[PDB]
């Protein structure tokens, strides 16, 4: 799924 480059990644485009 989605998620951000960072540490820790991040969900993204969650419904």
């Amino acid at each position: 799924g989605c998620w951000t480059k960072s540490i820790p990644p991040r969900p993204c485009f969650v419904k």
